[PDB]
């Protein structure tokens, strides 16, 4: 759609840095912007083009909304979207009760200029950073990760969206975003169905799918490293039954892997390692190092100067190592006993493909209304329990209920920072 002229869109800064040698790294005075889903929608006279989680009378069809409406800028990322920056440091406060409402969550992208995004040289390169999720409790997710959203937020490819990257347009992942207000540069208005729980969210028949690289999915109790692969690893527009993931009728009904090949440590049987005071003690800041190599993935940590390894899986049949490999991805699925879309959409090769797609460094905090994040920090799925892969973390089963969790700790926050990138083994000396 068009750009909203009432507000000027502010893009907070955020130094990050290419890393030549493990000591000679140089800083980039980047910036950041938020996804369009958190932005106000309206016709040429204050009246919105959507509202609550219901599209409006000021709007009619997908192809009409793209032209009749426009998106505005946020501005008070502090006072409205709870974001903050300290140079390299950044902060996103879970629950954000601004003057006229209470906004839940945030999602940001790196920016090589206000028009442009920060794409990344994935394969054969590593990503670093540091996080203080020290008070990110069960039910919540502070996520850092890459995905192949086109450099200009889908503006080139789509003529009807003349807003683009500078306002946070064109997002996709392995879930396929049916929740997106707009997709392929049109509106998700025609047939739009608003859920029960989420008064902000609904779901449209048009989701956009692309390759999804989630080195980070975490919390004070558990995490996972997870690559998702697509037939088409790049931005593509799906259509209803031919959509998969979260918002669709069948999860694996698509072009993409929404379950994927995760390393979830506690899921792999090493339950006393990560957490408050634990081996990987999450009550205080620590560093993640993630490399991305052909047919293999790796990730260390560095706490109190000390380089922390990753627990190997207990599970008989399964290979002894953290490293993401086919040996993993293969001897993983009947063992745990889940539907394998990893290789159902083309093994480590399609991901060895996915890897070589230019990516963007996302940054997010949320709360899942659909699994209550049970898939990350507890016994999932609780359709039985007592088997491998069930468990996930030290968290309980009635936790993750967005509301109730949004009521006990609404001031929790993630602190993203020290982001590093470069050739393999070149952001730290380990
Ligand atoms: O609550 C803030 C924001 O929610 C947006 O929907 C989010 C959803 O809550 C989150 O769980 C999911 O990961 O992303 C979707 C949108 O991508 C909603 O679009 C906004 O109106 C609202 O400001
Ligand atoms: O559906 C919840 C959640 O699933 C995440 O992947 C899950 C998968 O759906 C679940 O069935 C399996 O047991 O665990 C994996 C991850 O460990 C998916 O990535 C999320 O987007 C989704 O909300």
């Amino acid at each position: 759609q068009r750009a909203g002229n009432e507000t000027p869109e502010n893009h907070p800064p955020l130094t990050w840095q290419r890393c030549t040698a493990p000591g000679n790294c140089q800083t980039v005075n980047a910036e950041v912007v938020i996804d369009a889903n958190w932005r106000w929608l309206h016709d040429d006279n204050m009246q919105n083009c959507y509202d609550g989680n219901q599209w409006t009378n000021a709007c009619s069809t997908a192809t009409d909304c793209a032209e009749k409406c426009m998106i505005e800028g946020a501005g008070d990322y502090l006072g409205t979207y709870g974001a903050s920056t300290s140079g390299d440091a950044l902060t996103l406060k879970f629950v954000t009760k601004h003057e006229y409402g209470t906004n839940v969550g945030s999602r940001f992208y790196l920016m090589n200029g206000p028009d442009k995004y920060q794409m990344f040289n994935l394969m054969g390169n590593e990503l670093a950073f540091d996080v203080d999720l020290s008070t990110v409790e069960c039910g919540i997710n502070s996520a850092l990760y890459f995905v192949a959203m086109e450099e200009d937020g889908g503006m080139a490819s789509y003529p009807s969206n003349q807003a683009g990257a500078r306002y946070g347009t064109g997002y996709c992942d392995a879930q396929c975003a049916r929740d997106l207000k707009f997709v392929g540069g049109k509106a998700n208005i025609e047939g739009w169905k608003s859920s029960t729980s989420d008064p902000n969210a609904g779901v449209g028949p048009y989701g956009s799918c692309c390759a999804e690289i989630d080195v980070w999915e975490s919390n004070a109790y558990a995490f996972a490293f997870t690559p998702h692969a697509c037939t088409t690893n790049e931005y593509h527009v799906c259509e209803t039954t031919n959509c998969g993931g979260t918002y669709s009728e069948d999860r694996f009904a698509g072009k993409c892997d929404a379950n994927g090949c995760d390393y979830n440590p506690y899921r792999m049987g090493n339950p006393d390692f990560y957490g408050k005071g634990k081996t990987l003690d999450t009550s205080r800041k620590f560093t993640v190092v993630s490399r991305f190599e052909e047919n293999k993935l790796s990730q260390y940590f560095i706490q109190d100067g000390r380089k922390i390894e990753i627990p190997p899986p207990t599970w008989e049949g399964m290979p002894n190592s953290s490293e993401i490999t086919p040996e993993l991805c293969s001897t993983m699925f009947d063992v745990f006993n889940d539907r394998n879309r990893f290789e159902e959409v083309g093994g480590f090769e399609q991901l060895n493909n996915a890897l070589r797609v230019p990516m963007v460094l996302v940054m997010s905090i949320w709360d899942d209304h659909y699994a209550n994040m049970l898939w990350l920090d507890s016994i999932y799925p609780p359709e039985k329990e007592g088997q491998p892969g069930a468990a996930r973390g030290d968290c309980p089963t009635d936790s993750g209920v967005p509301a109730e969790v949004e009521a006990q700790f609404p001031d929790a926050q993630v602190v993203w920072s020290n982001i590093r990138f470069g050739p393999i083994g070149s952001t730290y000396d380990f």
